[PDB]
RNA sequence: CCUUGUUGCUGUGAAGGCUGGCGAAAGCCAGCUGGAGGCGGCAAGCCGUAUUGAUCUGCAAAUCAUUGGCGUAAGCAGGGUA
RNA sequence: UGAACUCAUUGUGACAAGGGGAAUCUGACUGUUUAGUAAAAACAUAGCUUCAUGAAGAGAGAUGAAGUGAGUUCUGCCCGGU
RNA sequence: CUAUUUAGACGUAGACGGGUACGGGGGAUUAGGGUUUGAUUCCGGAGAGGGAGCCUGAGAGACGGCUACCAGGUCCAAGGACAGCAGCAGGCGCGAAAAUUACCGAAGCCUCCAAGAGGGCGGUAGUGAAGAGACGUGAAAACAAGUGUGUGUAAAAACCACAUGAGUAACUGGAGGUCAAGGCUGGUGCCAGCAUCCGCGGUAAUACCAGCUCCAGGAGUGUCUAUGAUGAUUGCUGCGAUUAAAAGGUCCGUAGUCGAAGAACAGUACUUGUUUGUAAUGUGGCUUAUCGAGAGCCGAAUAGAACGAGAAGAGUUCAGAGUAAGGAGCGAAGGAGGGCUAGAUUAUUGAGCAGCGAGAGGUGAAAUUUGAUGACCUGCUUAGGAGUAACAGAGGCGAAAGCGCUAGUCAAGAACGAAUCCGAUGAUCAAGGACGUAGGCUGGAGGAUCGAAGACGAUUAGAGACCGUAGUAGUUCCAGCAGUAAACGAUGCCUACGCUGUUGUGGUUAUGAGCACGGCAGAAGAGAAAUCUAGUAGGGCUUUGGGGAGAGUACGCGCGCAAGCGAUAAAUUUAAAGGAAAUUGACGGAAGAACACCACAAGGAGUGGAGUGUGCGGCUUAAUUUGACUCAACGCGGGACAGCUUACCAUACCCGAUGGCCGUGUGAGCGUAGUACGCGAUAGGUCAGAGAGUGGUGCAUGGCCGUUAACGACGAGUGGGGUGACCUUUGGGUUAAGUCCGCGAAGUAGUGAGAUCCCUAGGAUACGAAAGUUAUCGACAGGUGUUAAAAACACAGGAAGGAAGGGGCAAGAACAGGUCAGUGAUGCCCUUAGAUGGUAUGGGCUGCACGCGCACUACAGUGGUCACAGCAGAAACAAAUAGAAGUAAAUGUGAUCGAGAGGGAAUGAGCACUGUAAUGUGCACAGGAACGAGGAAUUGCUAGUAAUCGUUAUCUCAUUAAGAAGCGAUGAAUGUGUCCCUGUUCUUUGUACACACCGCCCGUCGUUAUCGAAGAUGGAACCAGGUGCGAACAAGUGAAAGCGAGUGAGUGCAGGGUUCUAGAUCUGAUACAAGUCGUAACAAGGCAGCUGUAGGAGAACCUGUAGCUGGAUCA
């Protein structure tokens, strides 16, 4: 029974190209760690609930 | 059908037997002894495959040479008888 | 059965004396046949199967008639015609 | 190595052959016990393209020495010459795979005749994210990498010191679960892709493709491939074998592994001391480079060996010792244990003869078939070959397979009783040996019954099968071969420790009990449960399993006359497996209780047959619009259609939210006796996008209905049992109803029923003066009779008597039940000015060869006709001279008619009514069809019921009832039961179904792919041997010429041993979305299934014979 290869690549053609927006140089090493440690202060409490990423 | 004549040399090695080993048994393995067979190679013989040889006014109204098949046997043969 | 020495082509010295292997068709084997153009795959053979008979100087492990062809393995279906 | 003598040497504790390998010190992982690796700094071995010979030397069978062959090369003037990077750089190939044709009088060492010469050995840098350390990528005031001097070195660079500039510096994999972190926004619509595994995507994708935010590790992070761990899935420590994979059919037996008490003895294992035995690595430490890997120094150490010591266990010996270890023997007794000899009561067939005179046989029902040549049945005679009924059992015997009549005879064994004898003789078992139901095979004997194959008769779409008739090999015996079973208690053999009650068999007994071999019922433990040959446990020895498939198959080998059997692989494929047991449903062609005139039995009236009225299918037509199909479609869709209804056909006529773009008072359109007159923007073409439809899909839905069912079921706490899915427990009586009464590891409250309305029947003491109306009352099985309780009848009184009668309301769960043509209830698809939207005039829905469902008049006399009366539920009625809607009718009295004067179907010329229109209805006169009580079947109904008779101021309705829904008149007949039919509920029952029987599933045939066997004829390579021939070198002998043992490379010719590969054709397996033919298995799966063996067959499979329950029976 018939088979064909006519459709290879389809979705990569049809998805509209969007440009990457600019951003700062991010931290690295201990610098990144001081930044994370201040954000997560709630979580280091044994009560209440932190949430890393929410879209509401 | 009755009465007779005619088996020399060699190979292979069945049945039966004796020793030695192995095995709990049953019975297995060696070496020797024995000498069966419409069994092998030949002789005397009996036959007739090839050369499509010789001969074809023949040696001969069926022969000759070399080459072949069987040869311890449903083998070959004289006389008497049907 | 060994060993040594010896020879100018080497030694079953003349005579006598197997060529061998791989496959296929066919008949089991030894045996027989067209005297005088055919020796064969043809005939025979052991074994297998069928048939008829209580008659005998013979008495069913008998006496005659046919077909197939040792051994192994198989031998299906049809009694309308003759 | 050679001469003569002796036959040895080595093997199941694995010889010999083949395959594979540099060996250790050490490395990786690791709680422990282990599993894997070692070309690779140290030690020892071998080699220099492949083989072989050799001179020199203290030392080489040397290759940066020589000589010859074989395979390859280089230069030439063609005559000859040279050469070997598994040294250091470097090049080409091969591969998925690995650096510079660099500097060196310095460090560590080696070489010479040396106050010096040589060394790619060694050192120094360059190159590369194989590995391992320490740190940058900012701080809150103030941060690498640069540069210059000095150092450093053999010379350098880097490193470090001081001094100058300054302000540079993160990516890889992810975000549904395992597994840390987004239902974010846009594309795509089972596509494209993602995903180790599970799984995502069919237009609402937290999983694809991207954007944006988060997470993890970070100068690093992902992937592929080997291995160690995960893993008690290789089990010494430490798994399993009743049913999941797994105990050999039973014995004997060698090698092997394992083996009393008592008294003594000896030191080789065993354990331990002292001394040896380890550079690096590793282990326990300390000291110096800024720190940390690194470097330097210290201490102890494995296996292996030398010499002493201790004697528990192991070992050796002894007999004034004699196992709930074995063998020999004695006494009395028991048993379908085995071989042989001689007898037996019946039965089934066959023949003979006699009696009798028509059928016998076989089945669910029948046909083949046999009988007047006398069957069948009943007598008497006989001839054979099998078998041992009932007694006969959770009884006995045997190693298992197996063994059942009675006597006699011949060997051996088990158990029991007891002061017999010998003394370790024993347990288990590769190899080897003996037995083994049935079916089968080789030869003989025989042949009653039964019966594979083969042949018929039936049944079926087809039966080749199941059933019946018949019939052969076999089924029996003797002498052998064979070697398998669901050969199963699916539970190896010895030996232990272990609770109670009961019942057997054989001996013995202080009569209390024991010993051997059993059955049964609990308990406690155990186990995933079911259950227990399964409890406790490092006792000994053998067999044996490691996810499904392919496969107990291929090749080789051993046995067999054959049939075959024993033993046993790879390639390939796949996420689970009809894997195990237990829980809830659905299903069955099961079993057991119940119940009911919408079930039946015993009783009433009909339907099915005629004509007509009406609905359904079929056909016709321009159109005859359409839903619904077992109960639970068919006078049903409130479906009595002239128009309307109306969805269909013919002709004709009529009709548009908004927004953008394009035009307009010089007129964008409209009215008309329509073209010249009247009115004017209002309402104008095209793209988007809205808002009709009796158009489609009820398998996209809501609501409402119908049906299960008008049935007894049905949720909550707390409590008991089970690991849990789950059950609340023994099913005995009653009602319409788990409605109730008993009893319980259960007990307490609720829904449903019931109770709770409304109508109909009786009732003033209330109200009225009109004469009726309404009523909180009245009935409870209360009374009597029936001797547990719960109910019950039968009487009696009573207006009403066992749910007073009749309605009405009415659990949970269900169904792919009906309706989109009821709905401004509704998703999605379709049409939409030449409409699938409205309207009008007509035509159809009403056509007519024909099959069906439900009604109406009938078939007369228990009638027809004439007159006259007279009565309902209650109360409604211009007039009418033949006649043209209305206040009962059956019925009561008198006449009449007399067995087609019953009956009114098709049809004629008329006379009126309703209506917009007759085609519809009424009236008068004719006319006068079938039908003379209905085949197979089939439907309700228990009392003011059924049937009869009218009537509707009820519904449809201008006019049309032969339809429903009421209402009254006249008024019966039969049981008082049952589970047989027909159904419906509950409890036990089986399962490979859960998507739930419309389920699931087997095998041929045909088409594709992929991997493997065989096969006439064949190819490589690569090893060792056997024969030829023989280059180089050569001891010896010779003045010399020569001659030449021996060591041998290469190469002839035959063979073998290994590994690959070709091959016409045949034959397996696996995957085939769904192709063709059947339906073999799973329910009693429609003939219960399965194992062995033998025939047969399109194919699953079918048939004989023995076996098993994993069966549909613990009886």
């Amino acid at each position: 029974k018939a088979i064909s290869l006519n459709k290879a690549g389809k979705v990569r053609g049809q998805t509209p190209k969007v440009e990457k927006s600019e951003k700062e140089k991010a931290l690295t090493g201990r610098a990144a760690w001081r930044a994370k440690f201040k954000r997560r202060q709630e979580l280091f409490t044994g009560v209440g609930k932190f949430k890393f990423n929410k879209q509401g």
